[PDB]
């Protein structure tokens, strides 16, 4: 029976081997996923993900800062995986969701989604724009490093995105345009898209496009109130509780939410009562679930026990499955809740659910239900916000970018960085 603090650092180092040992040898980028048995289904161990590498390039990082891996094996590695992202695929300077490690050429996420996903490459930028100002005041080599980061940043044209209007929409494609046809409005995971594309030196957006199309000119207020805490964001198709958990993770990675406000919300105060609702829930477990209590809580999206699905408080959205990214990239919000699941965890079930990188992705007590398998959107947050708790390492970097700061005084945000 170890300590919180020993359970701690060994979640943290384990979790962060996703994105070294577990990375796809010819990128350095990380996997969609990685399954414990060598069995994928779709054969794609070595497709890459472009939003979750953000997450493992920012992993890296931290590697660097605890020692996991030295500077210069980190800085090696960095140097990979920017080579392969400079000779990628992309599609007016956005990555597509999908790459080949091998070749760094676009598998589609799904037929028509064949081109840009400016959502993952904004998780790809946030994670980069890290990297750069880790590197900014080093040796020649990691300065050139910084260079080149930069410059695949101000090739993001996040202007292009509007197709002309005032939001900016999920995707393009070389042949099918925008028939994909998602413009991003909120609220859901998605904000940093509309902070870049504010902060964007060379390829940015008028404020407009953001209060008219993420904030729907207003319409993103809401008053959502359950167990006594009260979201005042709109949360997509989740009036009742609010989205699954990791809408409060992706978007805060570098972007550092502490006293980060503006006109539709307080952030800080959201995301952390979206982690309070979330955790209510699994202890009233209304649906009277196996194992769910505050040692064991925090729904998001993951693998489920029929495939895949956006887990979330509510009778419709709750299916018995804990996904350990919920409550562990909460630690910021929830330190002393977030430890007390990650105990239990590892010292009562750590043989069902922990692995060689960290806690696997999802398990249901109800079915029994414990597949050894991972998934980079889950793993990077768990490492990256535990650091963002521990040390602040990923919101220090971020937040001094000066694009950041004149992208969020453009959008009329509060923040002590400003
Ligand atoms: O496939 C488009 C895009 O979907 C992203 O999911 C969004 C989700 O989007 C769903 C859409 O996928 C679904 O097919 C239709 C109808 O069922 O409705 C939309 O809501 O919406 C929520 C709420 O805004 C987002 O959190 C979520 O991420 C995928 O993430 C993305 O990878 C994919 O390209
Ligand atoms: O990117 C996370 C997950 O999204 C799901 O919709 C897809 O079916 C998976 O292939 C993927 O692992
Ligand atoms: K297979």
């Amino acid at each position: 029976a170890l300590s919180a603090d020993s359970i701690f650092n060994i979640v943290e180092e384990q979790t962060f081997q996703y994105f070294w040992d577990g990375a796809e040898p010819v990128s350095g980028m990380a996997r969609e996923r990685y399954h414990v048995d060598g069995n994928y289904p779709e054969n794609d161990m070595n497709v890459v993900t472009s939003g979750g590498s953000g997450f493992g390039v920012m992993a890296l990082l931290v590697g660097i800062e605890r020692g996991y891996i030295s500077r210069e094996q980190g800085l090696e590695r960095l140097m990979k995986i920017v080579s392969f992202l400079e000779k990628a695929d992309r599609f007016h300077g956005a990555w597509p969701h999908w790459l080949y490690g091998e070749t760094g050429k676009v598998k589609p996420f799904g037929q028509k989604d064949n081109g840009g996903d400016l959502v993952e490459t904004s998780f790809m930028i946030q994670g980069l724009l890290c990297v750069r100002q880790y590197f900014a005041n080093g040796n020649e080599q990691e300065k050139a490093l910084a260079a080149r980061i930069d410059q695949l940043w101000k090739a993001v044209e996040f202007s292009w995105y509007r197709n002309g209007k005032n939001v900016l929409y999920w995707h393009w494609s070389p042949n099918y345009k925008w028939q994909m046809n998602f413009p991003v409005t909120g609220y859901n995971e998605c904000l940093i898209m509309y902070i870049l594309a504010a902060a964007s030196p060379t390829h940015g957006i008028p404020a407009e496009v953001y209060h008219e199309g993420w904030a729907k000119s207003g319409a993103i207020k809401d008053s959502i109130n359950a167990y006594g805490h009260t979201l005042k964001l709109s949360h997509n198709f989740a009036k009742e509780y609010g989205g699954p958990l990791f809408w409060s993770h992706y978007s805060y990675l570098g972007l550092d939410p502490h006293g980060l406000k503006d006109r539709y919300a307080d952030y800080w105060e959201n995301n952390l009562n979206h982690v309070l609702i979330n955790r209510e829930w699994c202890i009233q477990n209304p649906k009277h679930y196996k194992g769910y209590g505050p040692d064991s809580w925090g729904l998001t999206a993951s693998y489920s026990v029929k495939g895949y699905a956006a887990h979330a408080p509510g009778e419709n959205n709750d299916l018995g499955v804990i996904s350990p990214t919920a409550a562990l990239s909460s630690m910021p919000y929830t330190p002393e809740y977030s430890k007390q699941a990650m105990v239990h965890w590892y010292n009562d079930m750590r043989t069902k659910i922990f692995g060689k990188y960290g806690f696997y992705d999802a398990f249901s007590e109800t079915e029994n239900w414990y597949p050894q398998q991972y998934l980079a959107i889950d793993q990077g947050p768990i490492v990256v916000m535990m650091e963002n708790y521990r040390s602040g390492l990923l919101w220090k970097l971020f937040m001094s970018c000066p694009e950041v700061q004149a992208g969020l005084k453009k959008l009329d945000f509060q923040s002590p960085y400003l």
